[PDB]
């Protein structure tokens, strides 16, 4: 079946409600529901739902004008008033949208007409079309599979206008999708897509070498990365790598002994060989990251300095701050304590293990004790949320998220950049700093301030940065080049086209 594919992801798709988070999974969201304007490559956004728009002089009031041709995939149509109760829908959960700014801006939303809809902000947010592109939480279901008025305690049938329909799912074996045959839009290629579930990265890799799936779209966890560069050669095969998406790091704790030191984090920002991780645990698949954002990230060029790896340099900087080695050890000692910090991962991610491993003795070669705390998922969601930790494996998020949505969310306290931040003096500086580069319209004080956040939050050594890291495709050679999404985040099933 030419036009039918499968594929595989670690974890069913879920109920796909468009306004909630876990268990639902963002490409997933994107491929039923969608949104007013659609994000593009370049940063800006194109007519989608939306055909068109106009804001107020203040830049606090925008109208939308809704294409009149859409329908929901039930044959219900879309329109203002769908689209205004969705917005009340998601906002009627509003706490739980905190870490996305839009989400506090957002004052009233209102259908004028069958066409034209109208929402009003609180300040003139400068983010606003890119944040209305986002997989979620602002997309559309039939206002009909509300439960009770509501979404935010569930939906019954996932409706959406897009281009995919869920057909069935089965909780740890699939997800079947269909392309949706009333589409308002061009039609997908493919008309089935199969997606297994499959939550280790070696089974990923034999089901494609067994022929049971046709796909794999994922980023450096996909797959066991030696078997991807194996693949790579592989003549029966296809594989692509992306340009880098976002960033993976370390965050360092700030608020706890020994990393509330600028001097030790200064010197671990000098201890990994990165290219050498890269090279030993990613199989030189990747690319060194020497700062937060990647200087092709937006406001991101910055000049900031690059800490290269320079053990000689880490060692330094460890003395002059009074971390010197006691006669026969090997480990540091300042005041009696130990230079001991611990490295929390998630504990059955072989690759974030590996990277560990490899944390751990480039840090002790320059007397840095690094205790490997690896646990289960939900351990070490709960230790980024309330900062117990010392450093932690982190992510920044790719477009269009990347800056301003992951800066926004460095205020939201129950998240890891948060704490890790927490005991720096200019933290509430950092914080004034990120309230106002979004609500600026005053475009060179928007690039001072992105400058002055990023540049501290650099000569602060919060982070150490690691990665740029790709998304990664395998591919049965008959499906041909497969596309890669504006937001990275999604998977644009829709333009594979054997
Ligand atoms: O996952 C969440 O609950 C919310 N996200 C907000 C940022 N997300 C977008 C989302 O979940 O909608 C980025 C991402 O998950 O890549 C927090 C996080 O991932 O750290
Ligand atoms: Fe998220």
């Amino acid at each position: 079946a030419p036009d039918e594919i499968t594929t595989a992801w670690p974890v069913n798709v879920g109920p796909l409600n468009p306004h909630l988070y876990t268990p639902n999974q963002m490409f997933a969201q994107s491929m039923v529901y969608e949104p007013l304007v659609k994000y593009q490559a370049d940063g800006s956004v194109i007519p989608w739902l939306a055909k068109s728009w106009t804001h107020s002089e203040d830049g606090k009031t925008w109208t939308f004008t809704l294409r009149d041709d859409v329908k929901f995939s039930n044959g219900e149509p879309f329109d203002a008033e769908a689209a205004a109760e969705n917005f009340r829908a998601v906002l009627d959960n509003r706490q739980r949208h905190a870490w996305l700014e839009l989400a506090n801006q957002i004052v009233d939303v209102k259908a004028l007409s069958k066409t034209e809809l109208q929402i009003t902000l609180k300040s003139a947010y400068y983010p606003f079309l890119q944040e209305l592109a986002l997989p979620r939480p602002f997309r559309f279901i039939a206002p009909s599979q509300f439960k009770n008025h509501e979404t935010m305690n569930g939906i019954k049938a996932p409706i959406g206008t897009g281009p995919w329909i869920l057909q069935e799912s089965k909780l740890n074996q699939y997800d079947v999708f269909v392309r949706n045959e009333n589409y308002w839009g061009e039609k997908p290629a493919i008309k089935k897509i199969t997606f297994n579930v499959i939550p280790d990265p070696t089974t990923r890799a034999v089901a494609f070498e067994t022929g049971d799936i046709d796909l794999l779209y994922g980023n450096e966890g996909l797959l066991p990365l030696d078997t991807f560069a194996r693949f790579s050669q592989n003549p029966a095969y296809h594989t692509q790598l992306s340009q880098p998406i976002e960033t993976v790091m370390l965050a360092l704790n700030t608020a706890k002994a020994p990393t509330n030191e600028l001097a030790v984090r200064e010197a671990l920002n000098y201890a990994v060989n990165k290219k050498s991780l890269i090279d030993n645990a990613l199989y030189g698949t990747q690319q060194v990251a020497d700062t937060l954002f990647a200087p092709s990230v937006p406001y991101a060029n910055l000049g900031l300095k690059p800490s290269q790896y320079d053990p000689q340099k880490a060692k330094a900087l460890l003395e002059k701050a009074g971390w010197t080695l006691p006669a026969g050890k090997d480990i540091r000692e300042k005041n009696g304590q130990p230079l001991r910090i611990e490295l929390s991962f998630i504990g059955t991610d072989a690759l974030s293990k590996s990277m560990a491993e490899i944390i751990q003795a480039d840090m002790r070669q320059i007397g840095a004790d690094v205790s490997l705390i690896g646990e289960e998922e939900s351990s070490i969601y709960a230790r980024q949320r309330d900062g117990r930790f010392g450093m932690i494996f982190h992510r920044t998020w790719g477009a269009p998220y990347d800056p301003h949505a992951f800066l926004s969310s460095m205020r939201v306290p129950s998240h890891a950049d948060f704490q890790a931040q927490q005991g720096l003096a200019d933290k509430p500086l950092i914080d004034k700093e990120i309230g106002e580069v979004l609500a600026t319209h005053d475009e060179t004080q928007r690039q001072a301030l992105y400058r002055d956040i990023l540049t501290r939050l650099h000569d602060e050594a919060v982070y150490l940065p690691i990665s740029y890291i790709s998304m990664m495709v395998v591919s049965k050679p008959e499906l041909g080049n497969i596309p890669y999404a504006p937001i990275a985040t999604e998977i644009p099933f829709e333009q594979i086209k054997p």
